[PDB]
C-alpha cells in the first residue's frame, strides 16, 4: 500500500490516502503510507 502524493506531515495522508482506498496515512519516504481495510 502507499500513495503517490506528497507529506509534509502525517496527517495530510488521511484525506487523499483515504480517497486512494485506505483508512490511515503516514507520512513515510515523501509518501502516504497507509493501512487499508
Amino acid at each position: 500500500v502507499g500513495i503517490n502524493v506528497d507529506c509534509k506531515h502525517s496527517g495530510q495522508c488521511l484525506k487523499p490516502c483515504k480517497k486512494a482506498g485506505m483508512r490511515f496515512g503516514k507520512c513515510i519516504n515523501g509518501k502516504c503510507d497507509c493501512t487499508p481495510k
